[PDB]
């Protein structure tokens, strides 16, 4: 959702973490649970951007917002922890990379506003 992407990238002073390898059935609630209260996501479920194909099919990828560097460190320590049956690879990212990744899956490129 263009409004969803825009809302996600509008949050200032965030650290972005990329999730790779998610169960295709992964939900925002499960991602919140994966990080737990020691890595609170900015906006809760609203700080989670699932990367999807144009028809909404999942990719296995997501981005999440952390407001504090301590949260990002805690989060990165969960690299290869399980969500469901699958180990989750975690990487730091940036707004520019979020844009490039989203562009990989959309018919038209993102235009930031």
């Amino acid at each position: 959702t263009s409004n969803e992407v825009a809302q996600f990238l509008s949050k200032e002073n965030q650290v972005i973490v990329r999730m790779r390898g998610l169960p295709f059935t992964a939900t925002a609630e499960e991602v919140v649970a994966f990080f737990g209260q020691h890595c609170p996501i900015t906006g809760g479920k609203e700080g989670i951007l699932f990367v999807t194909y144009p028809d909404g099919r999942p990719t296995g990828d997501a981005f999440v917002l952390f407001a504090c560097e301590e949260y990002a460190q805690n989060a990165l320590r969960k690299h290869k922890d399980l969500l469901g049956k699958r180990y989750i690879e975690l990487f730091r990212s940036t707004a520019a990379e979020v844009q490039q990744v989203l562009n990989r899956f959309s018919s038209a490129p993102l235009i930031p506003l």
